[PDB]
Order: structure tokens, then sequence, then C-alpha cells
């Protein structure tokens, strides 16, 4: 019956405040936000006990009132914010299966991704020896991969509409944070104000509008007489079969939500991680050279990298995992909710409680990692040089809600990272201050703005 302790009654720096509250109270501490009860879980033990051991009771999502503006409904919640039930499970299984059918885990997508990497490399080279922010180009290349899986196409890096879609998605990501989002979600009746409802998610609404245009175009080119060439076509085919069935999650409202979630996720996660990767490679040239050494020993500077090479490249694999661990791009994960009363680390957590998984505290747990606050590839290496992955490596969280994009992320991260280090050498621009290894929080944590030089090899 003993509830977790907590302070009795900034969101632009939330992961920072939680760690201060962490060491103060403990691993499992409670805290009050408006009329919403919240329990924050810290360290591998607490997170694992909640998401795995009590996985059936913590796989649910809290209600998010402001999503009513985006056309949400019982069979229209997509996957991400979908309540733990049939609608979530139908869409989740669909995404996992459809991605797998489209060549995820095969040589097919593998060669497509490394084709986009070639386009990315060419864009890098066009900047000569000049210093530049590589973020925009990383977004485009990574976005084309997920666009290829969902929309069945890629976009040119100068495409006006592609650029706007990426820009809106990035601005929409900022709207996923802030303090205003919290108040409207804490007390929903403030949303009744018509003048207020049009500002809260101004860019996310713009993104959806821009996406609708592309979907409409895609509908026209869809050939239902042929097997689905991408995820959207597969969804449409299921939507046709589901005509007359009110229980199906395959509807128009859900099509745009699923595609939006997948595309934007496909973009801002992998590219931010890659942005962390390049930053850490110019801050640690020694590590960069050792990776390039392994590439030349396994792949060479000639042919494009393949997923078969990763098993023979433990150091590069270690570096990539360390980029994810140090990068820590989803510090507080995604909020869960208890659908039943549970027991975590002795304390009692009642049904309906919002759970916050502090994944940061797992990736940088001092009890597990040797040098949690340092960039240290040997976190994933033994003395022999073998790749080892600790249990505390949970950047994709855990349990029934664990990131479904992890297989895509894994192959994208390896294929893009290796291809970029295979042909380029990155460094801090001479005359410029040492780029901070601290990041900026906005739900996702991106590295602070930096520039680099990309000289070909
Ligand atoms: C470095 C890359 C990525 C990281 C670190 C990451 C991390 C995460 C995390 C922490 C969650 C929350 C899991 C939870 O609720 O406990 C999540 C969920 C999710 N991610 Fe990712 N992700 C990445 C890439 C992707 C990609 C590429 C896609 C899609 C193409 C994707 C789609 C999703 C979806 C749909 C969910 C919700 C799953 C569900 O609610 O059942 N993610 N991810
Ligand atoms: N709630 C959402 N937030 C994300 C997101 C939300 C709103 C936007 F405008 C753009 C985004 F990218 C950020 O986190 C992504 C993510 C994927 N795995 N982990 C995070 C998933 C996307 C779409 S749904
Ligand atoms: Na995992
Ligand atoms: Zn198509
Ligand atoms: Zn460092
Ligand atoms: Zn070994
Ligand atoms: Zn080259």
């Amino acid at each position: 019956g003993k509830l977790p302790p907590g302070p009795l009654p900034d969101f632009q720096n939330t992961p920072y405040c939680f760690d201060q509250l962490r060491r103060r109270f403990g691993d499992v501490f409670s805290l009050q936000l408006a009329w919403t009860p919240v329990v924050v879980l810290n360290g591998l033990a607490a997170v694992r006990e909640a998401l795995v051991t009590h996985g059936e009771d913590t796989a649910d999502r809290p209600p998010v009132p402001i999503t009513q503006i985006l056309g949400f409904g019982p069979r229209s919640q997509g996957v991400f914010l979908a309540r733990y039930g049939p609608a979530w499970r139908e869409q989740r299984r669909f995404s996992v299966s459809t991605l797998r059918n489209l060549g995820l885990g095969k040589k097919s997508l593998e060669q497509w991704v490394t084709e986009e990497a070639a386009c990315l490399c060419a864009a890098f080279a066009n900047h000569s020896g000049r210093p530049f922010r590589p973020n925009g180009l990383l977004d485009k290349a990574v976005s084309n991969v997920i666009a290829s899986l969902t929309c069945g196409r890629r976009f040119e890096y100068d495409d006006p509409r592609f650029l706007r879609l990426l820009d809106l998605a990035q601005e929409g990501l900022k709207e996923e944070s802030g303090f205003l989002r919290e108040v409207l979600n804490a007390v929903p009746v403030l949303l009744h104000i018509p003048a207020l409802a049009g500002k809260v998610l101004r860019f996310q609404k713009a993104f959806l509008t821009q996406l609708d245009e592309l979907l409409t175009e895609h509908r026209m080119t869809w050939d239902p007489a042929q097997p689905p060439r991408d995820l959207t076509e597969a969804f449409l085919a299921e939507m046709e079969k589901a005509k007359g069935n009110p229980e199906s999650s395959f509807n128009d409202e859900n099509l745009r939500i699923v595609v939006a979630d997948l595309f934007s996720a496909g973009m801002v996660t992998t590219s931010t991680t890659l942005a962390w990767g390049l930053l850490l490679m110019i801050l640690h040239p020694d590590v960069q050279r050792r990776v390039q050494q392994e590439i030349d020993d396994v792949i060479g500077q000639v042919r494009r990298p393949e997923m078969g090479d990763q098993a023979h490249m433990p150091y590069t694999t270690a570096v990539i995992h360390e980029v994810q661990r140090f990068g820590d791009i989803v510090p507080l994960g995604v909020t869960h909710m208890t659908s039943r009363d549970i027991e975590v680390q002795g304390f009692r957590i009642p049904k309906g409680t919002t759970l916050i998984t502090n994944l940061s505290s797992v990736l940088k747990d001092e009890a597990v990692w040797e040098k949690p606050f340092r960039f240290h590839p040997e976190h994933f290496l033994d003395a022999q040089g073998h790749f080892v992955k600790p249990e505390a490596f949970l950047p994709f969280s855990a349990g029934r809600r664990a990131c479904l994009g992890e297989p895509l992320a894994r192959m994208e991260l390896f294929l893009f990272f290796t291809s970029l280090l295979q042909h380029f050498s990155f460094s801090v621009p001479t005359g410029q201050p040492r780029p901070s290894h601290h990041g900026v929080f906005a739900f996702l944590v991106s590295p602070s703005p930096y520039e680099l030089c990309a000289v070909p090899r």
C-alpha cells in the first residue's frame, strides 16, 4: 500500500529536473501535475519491473486531450498514442508485418538505403571543404528511406514540397514539448476557447495538411491490381476489405495518422542520432580513425556497406550503440499509464497512474556503465574486442510498446554511418570553439548546433 515518495504541490528542461528529484528521493518517486498522478521510474530495475514484469498492466497510454483537434477517435488513434487495446494491436501488427514484407531484413531495402546514402555522400561532397551544419542533409536522406517504405517514393533534396514537409515536422516536434501543451492536457476545458485551439498545434496541423496532399496524389497512382508496393498501398487495400466494418482501425482518419507518425518518426529519430554520431566523431578523432580502419579491413573504400558486414565489425557496432547511449535522444521515453494496480520496487502504483520511464537514467546508470557520462565505445566491448550489449541498453524502451521502428533504425544507423565514414573524414572547423557535447531538449534531444568539415578520402 506504500505509495512512492515525492514533493507535495521547467518543461523545456524536464530530464534535468527529474535527475535532481531522482537522487533526492530514490528510483521510484511520485510527483503531482495538476490533477494527474505521475510516477517516475529510474534505473534499469524499476523500468524493467514496470514495462516487462508488469507489462500487461503498463502497456497503456495516458489520454492526450489536445489530440482531439487532429481528428482522433476510437478506431483512429494510430499506434503511438493509441490506447492499449484492439485498435493499437491491429495497427502495430500491421506496421511490423508490412515493413517486413517490403524488404526490412532483406537485401532489398538494404540496397535501397545504401543507394540513398550515395545521394547523401554526394551532397556532403558538394560542400567542398567548407564548414556546414550536416543536420538538414541527414534529415533528407533518412526521410527518403521511410518515405520509400510508406509513400513508395523518394524526394530530391531541393524539392520545395519535401523541404516544407521536413520543416513542418521539425516545428511540430517542438510543439510536442513546452509548457503550453501541458496545461491544455492537464485541464482540457481550456481547449474550448476557439482562439486558443488554433495556436497550440499550429505546425502539426500544417504538417498533416501537407501530408494529405501527398496522400491524395499517391491514391491516384496506386494500382490495386498489383501487390502493395509500400505501406500506404497496403493500408488502402485493407481499407477496401474493411468497407462496412465499424470495428476496423483501417479508415481514412487512421491512414493519415499512421503515415504521419511513421514518416516523422522515421525522420527525426535516426537523423538526430546520426547528428550525434558525426558530432562525437569530430570530438573524438581517434575513435573515427579506428572505425575507418575497421571499415577498410572488412568492406574497403570501394563497395557499399551491407548488413552482413556488421557481424564482422564489432568496433563500429560498439560506436553506433555508444552514440545511441550517449546521444540519449529520448530521455524520458513516451508516457505510459497503468491499466491495473501494480508493485514496483516495493512501492504501490494504483491503476490509472501516468508512468514516466526515465530511459536516460538507464542509459547512463552509474551502477551498470563504466563511464556513463563519457563517450566510451568500450561500453560495448570486452578486452578481446568482441561486441557485447548490456541489458541496460534500452534506447527503444521495453515491453509491448517498445519501438517498432528499431529494426529499421538499426540498419539505417549502420548503413548511413559506415558509408559516411567510408568516404569522408570529419573534423571541427579550424578556428572554431570546441563544440559542446551537451544537447538541447525538445522531447527529443538534439546536439547543440555545430559545424564540421567533410573532406573526402
Ligand atoms: C534511433 C531511432 C529511434 C529511437 C531511439 C526510438 C525510440 C523509441 C521510444 C523510446 C519509444 C517509446 C516506447 C514506449 O512507449 O515505451 C518508441 C516508440 C515508437 N517508435 Fe521509435 N525510436 C526510433 C526510431 C523509430 C523509427 C525509425 C520508427 C518508424 C519508422 C519509429 C516508430 C515508433 C512507433 C510507432 C512507436 C510506438 C510503438 C507503440 O506505441 O506500440 N521509431 N520509439
Ligand atoms: N508522438 C510522436 N512524436 C514524434 C513527432 C511528433 C510530432 C511531430 F510534429 C513530429 C514528430 F516527429 C516524435 O517522436 C517520434 C519517435 C519515434 N520513436 N521514438 C520517438 C515519433 C513522432 C511521431 S508521433
Ligand atoms: Na531493444
Ligand atoms: Zn505507392
Ligand atoms: Zn567526449
Ligand atoms: Zn569476448
Ligand atoms: Zn569516396
